[PDB]
């Protein structure tokens, strides 16, 4: 027995609350090639899971095995612990891959992640977004089935030459029910300016929304002040990309809210600006039209942020839920009220004035429930629930549990799923 890198799978199984810890899955030689992985996004179609298994380089236990078999770049390999954050490492380790130009996908016939399918192209590097520790989910289902895998090529700013990609953002498909990439592709960069993106989402149909950056790539995912339409099918099966009209521009916005609220055939988002004074610049939710890649300002928000949109309903009672910061001299969470996402304003107070803790990630269970995800660095994240009470007032689910660290997260069935990369020990 030994220590190695592992894959670690935590079920919020939201029926019940029951939450599960999987058997770690075995991290190292994920891909065939010594390294390990961490998941990026958990995405359900076609009755199958889809994730990106993000190479992460080499383990202590990954440059030892077998004589250094693995080590492909040894003037990379670590001689003492450095490093910061996330992004410390430890003596022995070869942090990031080897192997910039290519991505995968590992698909599971269901949520036991046993047996999965790998698929391997070298159109794109790896399918993820990043910020700080956290891996976000570029992987995609049109209302087809259709997975649509998108890169930023975020390696591309790696130190170290031979760890940099040199492939342009981009997107490959995978056909509904198919576990081979067909022949699309689309160079993203070509259609974008010359420019990247943070992370991504499915709006309707074949549309898709690009949280893109406004100039390089960072780590931190700080200046990523733009959106735009991918049309995955448009000009012919080639794609096409608008950038969105209508938000304000990129230097009046500190930051977006993160994952949107898409219903009829829309994108509701948060924009936070840098400057929140007078009321016509407090943060707002935004309405984007994917058809006509137009944004509409709606309901303003007076608080210091926004981290959720989305919807609570029980029996004949349903609201618009909008998660709203507010920081003062540390900072309060609010799930305030509304009817419509479109005028109006919501306020934390007496008569809106539901408080919780912070969220690192905030996600919304189809429109039944509302789960935080807290993130506390090396050590256990949180998670808390919400849903509406009988009387239709938002309401606080009893569990309340510490989970393992994650760096994703998704959703298939009735499970929230979140997950790492982990120390276990293994036979
Ligand atoms: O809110 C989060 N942090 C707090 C608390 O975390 C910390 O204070 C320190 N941090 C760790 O010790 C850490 C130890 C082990 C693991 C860590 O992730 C640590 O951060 C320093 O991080 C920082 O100063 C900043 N941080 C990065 O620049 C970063 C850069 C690259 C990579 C990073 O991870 C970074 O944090 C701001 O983050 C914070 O202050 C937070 C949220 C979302 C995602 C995060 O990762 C956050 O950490
Ligand atoms: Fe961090
Ligand atoms: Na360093």
């Amino acid at each position: 027995q030994s220590v190695q890198k592992g894959i670690a799978i935590t079920y919020l199984h939201v029926t019940d609350q029951i939450m599960k810890n999987r058997d770690v899955i075995r991290g190292e030689n994920f891909l065939g090639n010594g390294e390990y992985v961490t998941f990026a996004g958990i995405l359900e179609a076609n009755n199958k899971i889809y994730t990106a298994p993000i190479p992460m380089g080499l383990s202590v236990y990954g440059s030892a095995f077998e004589d250094g078999k693995w080590v492909k770049y040894p003037e990379l390999v670590k001689t003492e612990d450095g490093g910061s954050n996330s992004s410390s490492y430890e003596k022995g380790e070869l942090q990031w891959t080897q192997y910039p130009n290519e991505a995968w996908v590992a698909i599971y016939n269901d949520e036991n992640f046993n047996n999965p399918t790998l698929i391997r192209t070298d159109k794109i590097s790896y399918a993820c977004g990043r910020m700080r520790s956290q891996y976000y989910q570029t992987i995609w289902a049109a209302d087809n089935g259709d997975v649509y895998v998108f890169s930023p090529s975020y390696a591309k700013i790696m130190d170290a030459d031979v760890q940099k990609t040199n492939l342009p953002a981009g997107v490959v498909r995978i056909k509904a029910g198919a576990t081979d990439f067909d022949s699309y592709y689309c160079n993203l960069e070509e259609l974008s300016g010359g420019k990247s993106f943070l992370r991504c989402w499915h709006i309707t149909g074949d549309y898709f929304l690009l949280q893109m950056y406004t100039g390089e790539i960072n780590s931190r995912g700080t200046g990523a002040t733009r959106m735009a339409v991918f049309k995955a099918t448009g000009n012919g099966d080639k794609g096409e990309l608008y950038y969105v009209d209508g938000l304000p521009e990129p230097d009046r916005i500190s930051s977006f809210s993160g994952t949107p609220f898409c219903e009829n055939g829309v994108a509701y988002v948060g924009v936070i600006p840098i400057t929140a004074d007078g009321e016509t610049n407090h943060p707002a939710i935004y309405k984007i039209d994917p058809v006509t890649h137009t944004a509409t300002k709606g309901l303003t928000v007076n608080a210091t942020g926004i981290t959720a949109i989305g919807r609570l309903a029980k029996d004949s009672h349903s609201t618009y839920v909008v998660s709203a910061t507010v920081t003062s001299a540390s900072t309060a969470n609010y799930l305030l009220a509304t009817s419509t996402l479109e005028s109006g304003s919501v306020t934390p107070g007496n008569n809106n004035g539901f408080e919780t803790a912070t969220g690192t990630a905030w996600i919304f269970y189809k429109d039944q429930y509302l789960y935080r995800l807290q993130y506390n660095q090396g050590n256990e994240g949180v998670t808390t629930a919400y849903e509406l009470n009988t009387n239709g007032g938002i309401a606080k689910r009893s569990n309340e549990y510490t989970i393992t660290r994650f760096t994703t997260y998704g959703i298939f069935g009735e499970n929230i799923i979140s997950s790492s990369a982990v120390d276990a020990t293994f036979t």
